[PDB]
């Protein structure tokens, strides 16, 4: 519909300390637009940036032209689920994987989220991130599902990027038509928080197109 | 000026076997559009796909809005250079670089293009590629100089796709203004050529945004 | 810390969003560099890929050390140590790790953490096209006051070939001891018996730590 | 025969800085020991870490047991060539080859060396590299073709390691027998020099081996 409801719960652990925390949004599918609130319920306060975080809290919420087929718009009701591989330049790594189902008007994430090797003198582990700058997804069919790796890039607490390569498995549920090449512009943003990011409020803004 | 010329000469090796070409182009590069023809004088014919070469084949031709720094167009008449490694999935690797300078109202290029790990049956040795896809190329300072990574497919003969991770340093002759964090979109195609490659007219379109607001 | 150890674990983890538990006792020689154990699938089986993805995380403490070779592992005890390790397959397929060590005893108890995602539905992962993994030599080096290990390691495959993961090891003791300088450690890792479906396993390996070409 | 020569010539560039360097040298393959003096020829002084050049100045060098098939012996009169990237973890990458023919009792080497993208604060460029800790390198066949790779470290003046993944490709000029997957032990160091390594000696010591039995 063109209002739609968001519930998820996230379990993981970065460096091996575990933690887990749960959100709820509503976005609008149709334009591409999102936002959620979500807070840590355990492993607080987190000793790590938040940003890693944020592209793992769904690619129905981008606004896909007419020319484009949408492989996400059309995998429901039944949904579809996601893997990812987020590596950062300085060998840290996250793994993360997303299983979305639809109750009403209300999509339901299953998110696990395991992050390993980041330095402690890093951008990450002494949460000096301050955003993800935007970025231009490139999806592609491979063994008959969809794939989306990206160049992403956290702009650093005093200047510079800290860089992180994004590889994406997404799966239908059901049987749907594969698209050709095309791109997803994203724009992630922290809207606001308090201070140990026990309370977050996320917005992020999608929109598909075929290239120049 | 709104019309360039551009003349160049690309020497390298593939799996280490020599080859060398010549391209003489001409573009707008204020319009963010080129084209050139290439002819090899060494090495010839070709035993690889010519795909891998044409992304080698200048960021001056990029049109960028007066909202970001142009650093390719600033960095004139001294001109720049670039490094560039370009790592395909199956492993295969090729490192290139280019000294860009102008003669009056021609970019001069002197280009060194070297890849390897290419393996027999890969789509690159096979000649199974099509088309580069169009891209979008993510800008950014880092230590002083500017970088620029792409995230690039290589569409195939049989259907699917084989992608390539670009990742270059642009280095300007004098200090000029860096830019701010931007994209460059790209679409690079070979118009024409002859069977075996011996000629190639190569065309690129590119601009320059600040991505999503 | 004894000629004979004793080891009980628990993996909980997940390979393409599939979720799975393991546990196995076992025992080894940590002067030796032996050991072996027994697993079982406790959950998520039949487990639907490649039993020998996991077995690398099924402990540096069972590696024969020479004397002029600083042990770290054998000096984080009793206290223990963790690592966390990161395996890159050439197919885009990737395991995240993590291995918190205790010692209870004459006992190692491992909790463990295993997440792998982005494994081809045709790939020799997830088809089960994986025969064992090769002899490895890791390499062993400090970095950020702590240790760490980085192997080419590689599995055999059913018909012929090999099939190359990256591994990259961050050690981490829990107390402070001495760091030691670079150096090596050989690996040979292996299935000695099993079920059909994999739910029982035996898993032995053999480990010894050297300083290169002498 | 146990007692081989070996003289070489090195063209190459690094962050598009040419140069050119060759080489004498003496060996005992059947031990897998050799030395080489070196001479910089072009591009001095060189102003990179000298250490990313050696690795490049063949395995025929290196003690086969018996169990162990030799690719490399079995390679000769005719010979093999090599291909390699080596990927360092600060984004830089030089890919090197290598075509080795025999002229009696002396190897010669006609090499090829680009490295790209090495940062200007960087280990290489600053030149804080003391040598490279010694290796394994695991060889195995894939597509008819003998392969190697290595994680190799360079020591640096304050103790830390900078890391580079090697990645070669074996091709002898005839069809040889392959080996099954085995291991070599490397030591290359570098025993003289002068001031700005216009001269280096070079040494490598190898030894084939199956792994912990």
């Amino acid at each position: 519909k063109p209002d739609m409801k968001i519930k998820l719960r996230m379990e993981g652990a970065v460096n091996g300390h575990p933690f887990a925390i749960e959100g709820v949004g509503l976005g609008k599918p149709f334009e591409g637009k999102q936002s959620m609130d979500l807070k840590v319920k355990e492993g607080g306060p987190l000793p790590f940036a938040y940003d890693i975080l944020t592209t793992v809290f769904n690619r129905v919420f981008a606004k896909y032209p007419e020319n484009i087929v949408d492989y996400f718009k059309q995998s429901f009701p039944e949904g579809y689920s996601w893997e990812r591989s987020m590596n950062y330049e300085d060998g840290g790594i996250c793994n993360a994987t997303n299983d979305i189902t639809l109750d009403g008007d209300c999509y339901i994430y299953e998110i696990r989220f395991d992050g390993v090797n980041f330095p402690a003198n890093g951008p990450v582990m002494q949460k000096r991130t301050v955003k993800w700058e935007p970025s231009t997804e490139k999806l592609y069919v491979r063994d008959g599902v969809l794939k989306g790796d990206v160049n992403e890039a956290l702009s650093l607490e005093g200047g510079g990027h800290y860089r992180c390569d994004f590889k994406t498995t997404y799966k239908a549920k059901k049987v749907v038509q594969l698209p050709d090449y095309h791109f997803v512009d994203h724009h992630i943003e922290i809207k606001s928080h308090d201070k140990d990011y026990s309370n977050v409020n996320l917005h992020e803004h999608a929109e598909a197109h075929s290239g120049l």
